[PDB]
DNA sequence: CGCTGCGAAAAAAAAAACGCATCCCGGTGCCGAGGCCGCTCAATTGGTCGTAGACAGCTCTAGCACCGCTTAAACGCACGTACGCGCTG
């Protein structure tokens, strides 16, 4: 048939039925959307990154995660994105 | 005479007429979203190994107080000049 491209695109979709469920996306949209997701992957990895390498650390926990957002992200923008981000590590952590 | 009243006359200014552009209404029609079909490869399980990082301390650096001598800046005020600021043609 055809070679296989991943995306993000199911995943912004599953969040906008949660937060919107009356409205689409138009392709050219869940385009830019893809991008934002990608850009911010590569900034968040990018500076956890840097920061176990300035550490000495070969491992990215968590709590590189934390500080590489709270440097990127304004403040209530990243205070917001550590607690969504604490919650979840919790909630996965007692799951098991 | 002065006052005044009026009658312009002069703008103001208003109003209103015109005509133009921006909105919105309601029925077309087209295409791409959105939703199914299979299906395939990437995530999960579970479980083995071995080493990154947590801790418990051991060292000796280097960063924080205190302390007067000695200046070179700061503060500051007064005087005056060059510049910033605004109006017009």
């Amino acid at each position: 048939k055809r070679s296989r491209k991943e995306s993000y695109s199911i995943y912004v979709y599953k969040v906008l039925k949660q937060v919107h469920p009356d409205t689409g996306i138009s392709s050219k949209a869940m385009g830019i959307m893809n991008s934002f997701v990608n850009d911010i992957f590569e900034r968040i990895a990018g500076e956890a990154s840097r920061l176990a390498h300035y550490n000495k650390r070969s491992t990215i926990t968590s709590r590189e995660i934390q500080t590489a957002v709270r440097l990127l992200l304004p403040g209530e923008l990243a205070k917001h994105a550590v607690s969504e981000g604490t919650k979840a590590v919790t909630k996965y952590t007692s799951a098991k």
